[PDB]
């Protein structure tokens, strides 16, 4: 019996039970069996992609053969799982496993009752030049009786067809898919008592429900079987370490603390603390934003519509950042990573004037089959892999190539982003900024500092000009950065200097900072140009305040409240000691 | 257990033998003579003198070479009545039985036998330390049983404790006796570790009398030679100064990247490195990356499994760190 030595008896451990249920599988069940049920060709191949129920199938199948819930033909038929040892035990002399494969066979084929292989892995039987490389040495006996289950992914399946040519005219596959989501949780469900068995713990039912649809709309690269219950698994992990420390999976905290962990995306964690949250961002924004509220506002807008569910699914939130040359708005980008994540340095950017038509497509999405580096995502999905939320960056977009703008289309919607390998990214809960310097021309009209009415349609104009009307209208906010006029560059430069000494390497010597008007002139006449905009603030607190007082503080010449001052271009600051 | 009585009396009324070998190779000429020599043990083993339990060691010894049905068939075919026999073998070994024969699995209960953690290893090193300090004529420090147990767990990979620890304190008892007894008691550290360090290499375990004579000079010579660079000489040096007495991570190299303009000595303050470390240059392995491709790549570092043209494996790692502890 050497089938006993090799595989595993699938009906006896049915016979016995410890099996899990099988839930919603009854039609795959239902062709497999059909196919099994057939004169000659019963060779049916449970056919996917891992994790969407291949084997349960087969507890499925066995279950039911222990309850004669199968045809006349199947009635007292057996099920047994081979592969493994029957091609690597015969691990020396020639023709070893090859008599191994054959004596199974023949043990099957007679008299024994009907007895049905489950091959859980026929890709490694492959074929391996044929020549009796294993899968070569069924085909000629796949009509006789020696009904066989196969299983393999699509691309395992497409590969062993494709070099074999025969075993595609000999099994009949059968289509073996994710659930829907409320199927996934009926799946989940009847896992369920599995799980809180061996963790001792409770599972809600709305935790599965919620680990079904999170799977869903949260790891693109998981079927749902398995992702859902790594969901309630993981959780159920992180629950047993509570019950053990002194339980159930909280639907809410339990699986939200977990997929925050296991990937992030502020979506799916959602402070409860609204009274702060989502609110306070404006403030710690306008900090840096001096004045212009109206980016703030479009920002914390869509990220609001984000937290608790009322963006779409498939539209990851946009803007395009129109304005004033030096108008900060790339900073921006920059603090709304800081609240989004706490982290400023979350993005991914691209530098877009190193975008042409003869490669920026793939510089950004990778190259495709055939062409020089595997650099698969380029500058993009190559890290949306590890930060599916991360905030995107276009600097200068108004540079980039009209052919990978629109590229960008799948930022702005209906999410698919692709990889030149021909692969799925898929981004939702992910902010998106573009950027451009369109919107100065009217911005310097100078009436109100505040672009006003149809000014603002002067710059949609010449963004028209520059932007297909396909990116355009499907942007969540185009945001005009306006002219920050002396009042916010008088504020700008005070916060900037406090901004600084907050961030000056540490505070051991701190600042006065009486800047006076002679120091708030020089920052904002010296500095804050129109078309420079705050660049120039930042640079003369540096190249001017910073610098003098650092060298004075490596002489030693300071040791507290430092002032600021000018000469009176050549005001330069220069500024005094402090020792 | 059995002469101490802590087996229920349904087994403890039996004898154990060690059996095999002679037991068959005593004949030779005459067919059948195997089956012969099986078989009056085979019924001995029952004939009122209570149930003998036969000894096996190494079942894997049996079943036949190419079957014959050398004997073999006596047991499973007399099996039913008892005759208990106790066995062993190899993981490895283990497979092979079951391949072979099949009827083994079915008749024999297969018991996984852990290793002992150091803890547990030491705590059998103190049931024998009183066998060793006999033997030997010497005595053993407690924290020496502790430090054979521990040392062996991170220098003797290839040794499994039960028997890593014990070859520790066995050598060391007889290098204690040994340089005693030449034309007392095992130490710790200038016993076992030093012992240790004399069998599997190691330097840093030698707990070496001067770091002048080892790490001081290493700087220095290397930069005798290797002028500029210092930085790196440094750099090597540290990492290597880290590595004394096993204070570095037990699962890291001291590891090194050298970057910089060709002819900066790259790769000759490497050949400096081991002209140090092992008193010569060539001593350092070398390994061609030159020439890498990911289909070749790994296996001419680590060679392939069978059933593939050529197995020597190893070429350039496996075949050398096997060999090479410290390179
Ligand atoms: N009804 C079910 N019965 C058993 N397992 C299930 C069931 N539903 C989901 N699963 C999960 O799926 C796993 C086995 O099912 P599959 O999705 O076929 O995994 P698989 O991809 O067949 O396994 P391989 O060997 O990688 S194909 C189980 O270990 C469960 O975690
Ligand atoms: N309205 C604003 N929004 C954001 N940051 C601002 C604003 N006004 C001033 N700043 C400050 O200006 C600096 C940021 O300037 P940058 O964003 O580098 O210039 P920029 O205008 O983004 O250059 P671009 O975007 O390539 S034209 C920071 O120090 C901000 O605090
Ligand atoms: N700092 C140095 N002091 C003394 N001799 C040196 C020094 N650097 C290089 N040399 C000599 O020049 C050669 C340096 O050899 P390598 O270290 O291989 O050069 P390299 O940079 O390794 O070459 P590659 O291509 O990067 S390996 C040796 O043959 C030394 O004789």
């Amino acid at each position: 019996e050497y089938l006993s030595k090799y595989a595993i008896d699938m009906t006896e451990q049915a016979r016995q039970g410890k099996l899990d249920p099988v839930i919603g599988r009854e039609e795959e069940i239902r062709s497999t069996i059909r196919v099994l049920a057939r004169r000659i060709k019963s060779n049916p191949c449970l056919i996917g992609e891992p994790g969407i129920g291949k084997t349960a199938i087969i507890e499925g199948v066995a279950q039911r053969i222990i309850d004669d819930d199968v045809p006349t033909i199947l009635q007292g038929a057996k099920l047994f799982s081979l592969d493994l040892a029957a091609l690597t035990a015969g691990a020396k002399y020639k023709g070893d496993f090859e008599e191994r494969f054959k004596g199974v066979l023949k043990e099957i084929e007679e008299s024994k009752t009907l007895i049905v292989l489950f091959i859980d892995e026929i890709h490694m039987l492959m074929g391996n030049g044929k020549d009796d490389a294993a899968n070569i040495l069924k085909p000629a006996l796949s009509r006789g009786q020696l009904k066989v289950i196969g299983a393999t992914t699509n691309n395992e399946y497409r590969s062993i067809v494709e070099k074999d040519g025969a075993f595609e005219r000999r099994f009949q596959k059968i289509e073996v898919a994710e659930p829907s989501v409320r199927q996934t949780v009926a799946i989940l469900r009847g896992l369920q008592p599995k799980y809180e068995i061996h963790h001792g713990v409770r599972i809600l039912d709305s935790a599965l429900v919620t680990a079904a649809q999170l799977a869903k709309r949260y790891l693109p690269y998981r079927r749902l079987p398995d992702s859902a219950l790594d969901l309630v698994d993981i959780s159920c992990a992180g629950v047993a370490v509570a019950r053990d420390s002194k339980q159930n999976v909280v639907d809410s905290d339990t699986i939200s603390e977990t997929a925050a962990r296991l990937t992030g995306i502020p979506v799916k964690k959602l402070s409860e603390s609204e009274n702060e949250k989502l609110i306070h961002m404006e403030r710690d924004l306008s900090s840096e934003v001096v004045g212009q509220m109206d980016a703030i506002k479009a920002v914390s807008n869509a990220v609001r519509l984000s937290r608790s569910g009322l963006a779409n699914p498939r539209q990851p939130a946009s803007f395009l950042f129109l304005g004033l040359s030096g108008s900060g708005k790339t900073e921006l980008a920059k603090k709304v990573a800081g609240f989004l994540f706490n982290d400023e340095d979350m993005m991914i950017r691209v530098d877009c004037s190193e975008l042409s038509e003869k490669y920026a497509v793939s510089k950004l999405l990778g190259t495709t089959a055939g062409y020089v580096g595997y650099d698969e995502g380029g500058f993009l999905t190559n890290q949306l892999q590890y930060k599916p939320y991360s905030v995107l960056l276009f600097d200068e977009v108004e540079k980039a190539h009209p052919d990978v703008l629109t590229v960008m289309l799948q930022m702005l919607d209906d999410g698919r982003i692709t990889s030149g390998q021909g692969k799925t990214i898929d981004c939702s809960n992910c902010i998106v900024i573009m950027t451009s310097n369109l919107g100065a021309e009217f911005i310097n009209s100078q009436q109100g500092s505040k672009i006003q009415e149809s000014t603002k349609n002067l710059v949609m104009g010449a963004v028209r000009q520059h932007f297909r009307p396909e990116f355009l209208n499907r942007i969540s906010s185009i945001v005009i950065f306006n002219k920050l006029s002396r009042k916010a560059i008088h504020k700008i430069v005070d916060i900037r200097l406090k901004e600084i000494e907050e961030r000056f390497e540490q505070n051991d010597k701190h600042y006065k900072l009486n800047l006076t008007q002679e120091a708030k002139d020089f920052l904002a006449k010296y500095g804050y140009s129109d078309d420079m905009g705050a660049r120039p603030l930042n640079r003369l607190i540096q190249n001017e305040i910073l610098n003098k007082l650092a060298l004075r503080i490596l002489k030693n010449e300071i040791k507290d409240k430092e002032t600021v001052n000018v000469v009176l271009e050549e005001c330069l600051e220069v500024l005094p000691n402090h020792e």
